[PDB]
């Protein structure tokens, strides 16, 4: 019946426009919203003061947060409003101490606290009644990364504010926050080291570096190199931003605690598994600096790698830090070096729109450039859970929507159902929002091969960023790239790297705004997937 | 055209059940193997397919007067009727013993004060009343199924439509004792029209007591009748929960993998009911509940439950797997076996089973029984099975609960058991029961959650409407019934002779603690 | 791992699903079928004239088939059908006259050749475009079986044939068939001798006797003085309608011509040798005839002791068929009685189904039958080759399955292989149909341990029934018990009969449909085999 079909759409709609009048009528009504709408449908089918979450050992000392590159676009866009959403979640010490720690002089601090700082702060009314209070608990020094007295004189500032405090314990902790480029990290630890460590009457030192670690194999080993004999591998903490916490529950939890998820969690039942990262912005004029990295080294030998980690290990011993990161050790060291056929590589022109111009149109990016803005590659992890599954990651900027998610395929039951039936899914979406939900085929109510396939889903708190410095004050590493760990996962890439720079991959162009090079999707189809 | 396929993956289906019975060179055993084989008030909307209003069709329900065909099997067709699930022109023939001088009265007096006066039914009543005729016969006269012939032959030359003869359905609503008598009746008298039609025979349970008298019965049919064409009805088994089973198990590489011994700790059936057996000692007393419910009806949710793949969901694929699987169940032992009989209820209100004038005194009959079966394959050895019917117990429930095994590490006590439940009473629900995250901290922060896993004919209903269509997957098979029959034949007699005893328990409690701790020691765990 | 066990045999489904689904693609392509299946698999790993096959002296020379009780059950379901089968395969000289002579009046021949023996014919299309053609060859007479005029006037009916034969030998070989009781057979072959031999002028006479051949060694050894002045032990045929040929050339060849097989045939190799008769039927309402019986004399004393003799015979001096016949007889002289101590004797009681209802349920059966419709029994052969090695005979009805085989089981070698190896075994099987195969253990490919057993196998013609009578017309008397041979054959049952009729043995119930008594398999087990 083409006919019929005609008519159901048509009176689809009109029995959508029916419930919504009724709707309408109702709010007309009692006048109250999004909230009423709500109950109504199913049925007949801010500024208080900050409550303190703080444990009693972090309220028992007093903490100092040193954000060192203080008035550089990470710090003031990205470190300090996540400082500040902690505030206002109650998450962190009342009285902490936060030094914004740069280079460059200052005339004004309460200036560049309200115009440098604050502009960022959301401004979602439920905060921004504390902006002020906040303000307060911050400081600006000003002295160089390379100079001990420097740091002797920031450990005087930081002593006087330790031993003020109005509490039990004595000394103080100090979360040192390295928002800097890497050039610098070994030259401030080492001043930390000799200049601006704890008092001895105690207190703990933690280091946040933020990316890159290294470029390869080697140069990130000597980065490592330099680094321990100042910090260990429970005061470094190397900060991957995008690792949501939620997500990493979401892959854990799930499967560990669930004997229908982990039975399935294999060679046996799994045809591919795809981890994908996609951006709608392009390099933003950032181009000359994303020339040197590329979408490799910038999104897929961390944060990508991270994930396939914890979604590939073996199970903990428990549920302890270092038990989960002695597994993503473990599986990482399975997987084979990434091979050139087993890569396909975009980089991106102008968009229809033009909003997106092309890469090459930037001025910073040197003509000639092959530098990829995309990339989608198969690894092989070779153990008896996994050896034969496909693992694509797949990463990209001025792609059609930004996007973040696991996306787990089971093998098709052929029989009895044939056609009927469809491949089960798991997928755990991050961006842009949070959804966890499986794809299986069911009966519909009213024969046997008639059948539907059907989403099960699973499924202010801190964003991303913030638990991941929550944790860092915590003293929980799980999230964080261990100096093993590193140093495996840069061995995966190290050698397709080689090869891209050494030319024997090439970018293929695509527009802005589309999905990426039409050789991406069929290279996703000859490596295990199967659509709808 | 078609007949070559229906053939060649028959053959397949040879080859099929031979390399798995066997286990082999696959290859080399094939080639042998073929070697050697030389208020609202809707309106009726039809539902019905092609074929279904393309020649005449007749439904003749043999002992109209009864009980069983007035107040369900009549009140069933008008519910079809109503739901669009019988052709537009069907033919109703009530054929009984009874001389009736008002033809139509009677339609008033016993037929229609039994079909539902629900609103949205109501108006279909009468219309419906036109559809049926009475017939007063006899179910061994050779004559009066000429008769009956000449009766129903008229209204198929009064069909106007594309296909020739007419579609007969006969609906044995009848003692079993006179089954054979009908059976061969219809075999001489009244078959359809050589120019073209089926024919189809219900019959209502019992079938059998025994595996003996069981046989006896298959015996006596089976000259007239053959598997394609005779239909075995369990009023209580509905499409909705048969499609729950079969679909989400088989469509799904996710449920698929764990459908088994390594996954599954424990497997419940469950049918309570709350009402009792009061004036019905006649059919139940010789009967007793596990002849009443769980050799026919929760077995057959059993094999279902239990079943290999079939290779396809033809209707005898279906049944050819819940024959292999049942034919792996050994026979229940007086050990694994809990039985109960009802007294009356702690108010008083409710009278115990003995306090009936259709049950003799000092009756050993169990109106409730939990027991072990155990399925010795490798898909199953050392699971529990447990099968539980009762009367007079605190709930009306029907369901399966599958239990799987739980992980220990390394969440500990911030897990439990996954569960499944495929409910079917008091209403349809399923769901699984897992352990996810909570937001706001540590891994081990963790809920329970069920997920949800997505006028209709009723069970009864759903099995008229399938016999209408000629899928016979929800019907009992001979052969199928012969090995349920041997499961519980051997216990069926041990009971008999009183080697094992029902434990009392007064009405609309869960039955006697001996059971729920049955259970217990049988691997389920109630956290 | 339990894990990947139950993931293999899933596996293992959907690859024998994935198979299929090939061979049922081509088939639907090409739609020629059982045969076409093999090839495809193997791949990427009628009424035409009776061909006469007859020898030359066959042709020569009038043959006569005179078929005794012709309207009798043995006759027209069994020996009529098997004459036609024989007919059909060519094995019948063209011009053969057939003559069934009854006690009993027909006023219609042709109405009772089509529905007294033409109903029991098979109806394969293959044959029955020749059944006519061979009611051709059909004659009824109606005589005594005692009155010699009778024979006299058969005689001059059968000369008529003879006479009129058109090809070149005189006179005309007759092949008498008493499908008779015992008790007759001594006046009718008297009779045959005083009134219906062959004409001087040529032709040989053949007489085949059906059993029962007396019930013990006093009553067998009178029947056989009673035939001995008419007929000698060179025309003389007792037959056993199951002794196939195609078995006997099992038991035979497959040893007497390969040094491996004769070589372990004895006692320093064989751990217990069985030969089984298992038959899912019942007495069937002749259980009033059975009951003066038994299984014993029915099946045991006769069929089983041949199969024995030619397993157990001593190498024969040729192939020839009196040479085979003295090697029956003397393997037989070697062995004991069978003792009481050495038997197990059931009774079986009603199916489950009903379908086959009690023995004692039969109301031909008188009360309080004792009659064994199973038995299982040791046999000692005392000679060199055999001394020691348990010789079980077992013979059930009402069993669980149509089956007859030899099984025997070879010593273990416990060292070094120990429990990765099991005992050898050749199985000579004829029902339900043919097999021969050893069981051996060998290596698994890809640990000197890891070990498989693995079936080896060695291997319309007639049936065994009809494969007799054609040798009975060609004169060759192997698989037919000579007189000395019967008598031995008597003696090693008599004692255990009369025990067992003296009451000192009671058979055990037993379910119809099952194995038989629980004790004879633990009989089975005490006496030398060992189960898998
Ligand atoms: O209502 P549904 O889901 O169609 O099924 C009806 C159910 O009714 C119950 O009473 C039966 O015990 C079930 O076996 C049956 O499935």
């Amino acid at each position: 019946s083409e006919e019929q079909s005609h008519a159901d759409q048509d009176a689809y709609v009109a029995d959508v426009d029916g419930i919504l009048d009724v709707l309408r009528a109702q709010v007309l009504e009692r006048k109250p919203i999004f909230q009423f709408i709500s109950k109504s449908a199913l049925s007949l089918q801010s500024c208080d003061r900050i409550n303190c979450k703080v444990k009693d050992e972090q309220k028992s000392r007093a903490l100092t947060i040193i954000v060192f590159g203080a008035s550089g676009d990470l710090a003031k866009k990205k470190t300090f409003p996540a400082l500040f959403d902690l505030y206002c979640g109650g998450l962190l010490p009342p009285e902490v101490n936060i030094i914004g720690y740069a280079r460059t002089k200052v005339d004004d601090v309460e200036k560049w606290k309200h115009e440098t700082l604050m502009k960022y702060f959301s401004n979602l009314s439920e905060r921004g009644c504390h902006a002020e209070d906040f303000l307060k608990h911050i400081s600006y020094f000003c002295g160089a990364y390379d100079s001990v007295d420097d740091f002797k004189r920031l450990d005087a500032v930081i002593r006087e504010k330790e031993n003020a405090f109005k509490g039990p314990e004595k000394g103080g902790n100090r979360l040192f926050y390295l928002a800097l480029p890497p050039s610098v990290f070994a030259s401030v630890c080492e001043s930390i080291h000799k200049g601006a460590m704890p008092q001895e009457v105690g207190g703990w030192v933690r280091v946040i570096i933020e990316k890159p670690f290294g470029r390869d194999t080697k140069s990130s080993a000597e980065l490592s190199q330099a680094l321990e004999p100042f910090f260990d591998e429970s005061q470094l903490y190397r900060i991957d931003h995008y690792l949501g916490k939620e997500m990493v529950q979401n892959i854990i939890t799930t499967r560990f605690a669930n004997r229908i998820f982990s039975a399935v969690w294999n060679a046996s039942n799994i045809a591919c598994v795809q981890i994908t990262f996609k951006e709608t912005i392009g390099t933003e004029g950032r181009g000359g600096y994303f020339d040197s990295i590329g979408i490799i080294r910038d999104v897929m030998q961390n944060h990508l790698t991270q994930i396939l980690a914890l979604l590939a290990m073996e199970k903990p011993r428990s549920l302890d830090a270092e038990c989960i990161r002695d597994e993503k050790v473990s599986v990482l060291k399975c997987i084979e070096p990434i091979t050139k056929e087993n890569c396909v590589l975009g980089q991106y022109t102008a968009s229809a729109d033009g909003s997106i111009p092309g890469y090459l149109e930037d001025v910073t990016v040197p003509e000639g450039s092959t530098c990829p803005t995309f990339a989608v590659m198969r690894l092989n992890i070779n153990n008896d859970r996994w050896a034969g599954v496909p693992f694509i990651l797949k990463a990209g900027k001025a792609v059609e929507q930004k996007y973040v998610a696991i996306r787990i395929q089971f093998r098709d039951e052929v029989h009895p159902y044939g056609e009927a039936t469809q491949r089960n899914e798991l997928v755990i979406r991050a961006q842009p929002s949070e959804a966890m939900y499986v794809k299986i085929t069911t009966k519909v109510p009213g024969d046997l091969r008639q059948t539907h396939q059907t989403e099960l889903d699973l499924t202010r708190l801190p964003d991303a960023y913030e638990s991941l410095i929550n944790d860092a004050l915590l003293g929980n590493s799980t999230n964080f790239v261990r100096k093993d760990e590193l140093d495996v996962a840069w061995r995966i890439f190290t050698p397709l790297l080689h090869q891209i720079d050494s030319g024997e991959i090439k970018p293929i162009p695509y527009q802005a705004g589309t999905r990426g090079p039409k050789e991406a999707d069929e290279f996703i189809a000859n490596n295990g997937f199967k659509h709808q």
